[PDB]
């Protein structure tokens, strides 16, 4: 009934965009991106180590035969390699930005569990505060409409009935004030507790499209992978003769 | 055909009844059920020493000021720190019930989220494992088929053409499994989260009708609160004098 006695913080939750600006994330973002450049420059440097492995091949003496073109055999063996590497290589960086997309729902869940602890425990005491500074100004006015009924009777029948009568309404009303605003600090504690469900179901929809875009990009690469290493297998072939 | 390469741990997390099961769990019922009875003793002894301070009282020889009773004066007053007592002795009761209920709801909460963690994570490594064992018996058949077709045809331009056919179809046929797994693994994961999801709120539920049932005792209690002593105090009047 009474407003000032049920108040309650609102149903709040950090958002996504408050959470994924917190240092601690950033700190992991910028992490992730060192380790995919560590993998380009690994991947970069084994290419060439590949291509550095047949400059040797193909300065070797080849014994004579039939079709003894078995120099455009190394030229083959080499293509599939690359291929092979090419392949390997975005595969990796596919499993690694899925792996990327885990930590980051994994470090984000963990700094969003931890303020809605604290979004629960205010709500809680918030909500004991007010019983107890209701039932004060309960008990406080039970003493206070005695003051005043005795200050205005007597008739120890009388006056007492009224006595019975009045910490008759104070238990009464205590009773109710507290149902009232226990079942309203339940509904805040619902808001609260669905609101950080959604909260949880964004930081989902998110992983999932950073697994999504790692296999688009995945899929992206394979597309021209096979005439990438055509064309630079040609250029290369100069390179070891011409 | 697919399915035999496709495979994925199906969505499951334990129950509320598998985690209610757990010892962990169940010895923090039990030590909220020694605090139960500690703050019983601690109620009782408050009681019995109150009614310890009125034995004195009560047989205090009197020196007359006035003439009303002063045993009166006495009964009414023991009645009214009785029923003070009472107020906080429930409202006690009533605080810590429902701080036991969110300790049960932190301790599942815990045991859910690891083997929920767990979970996750079998299901995407069991999920990359398939995408490994797909390109190594994709890669077996690449190599078998250019072997049966060296061997049936003897003519470079037209080995050549099927070379390129064969290779072409390995390359874009694990692009295409890795993007078809990781279409079924994004299923299961998001068929396993809503589980999740339902298992914390089952638990929030408990939690909820726990705080509920906390509140319906205090209010019960309290409504008898005023009889239950009156009462007492009858038979203590009894103890005293007669």
């Amino acid at each position: 009934n009474m407003k000032e006695v049920t108040q309650l913080p609102e149903p709040q939750t950090a958002s996504l965009a408050e959470l994924q600006q917190m240092k601690l994330f950033l700190k992991l973002l910028k992490k992730q991106e060192k380790e995919l450049k560590e993998l380009e420059r690994k991947g970069s440097k084994r290419r060439e180590e590949l291509l550095q492995k047949y400059s040797v091949l193909f300065l070797e003496p080849v014994y004579p035969r039939g079709l003894d073109s078995q120099v455009v055999e190394l030229k083959e063996r080499l293509e599939m390699e690359l291929i092979h590497l090419g392949e390997e290589y975005h595969d990796g960086i596919r499993r690694r930005k899925e792996q990327h997309a885990t930590e980051q729902t994994a470090k984000i869940t963990e700094l969003a569990r931890e303020k809605q602890i604290a979004e629960l425990k205010a709500l809680k005491e918030s909500s004991e505060s007010n019983i107890k500074d209701i039932k004060k100004k309960l008990e406080a006015k039970r003493l206070d409409r005695i003051q005043v009924m005795m200050r205005s009777t007597s008739d120890k029948a009388a006056q007492e009935r009224l006595k019975k009568e009045i910490n008759n309404s104070h238990i009464q009303e205590v009773v109710q004030t507290i149902k009232l605003l226990t079942e309203k600090t339940a509904r805040y504690q619902q808001k609260l507790e669905e609101k950080q469900a959604e909260n949880l179901r964004a930081i989902q929809e998110k992983e999932g499209q950073l697994q999504q875009e790692a296999v688009a990009e995945y899929e992206e690469k394979l597309k021209t992978l096979t005439v990438e290493v055509q064309e630079m297998v040609k250029n290369y072939m100069k390179e070891v003769f011409p």
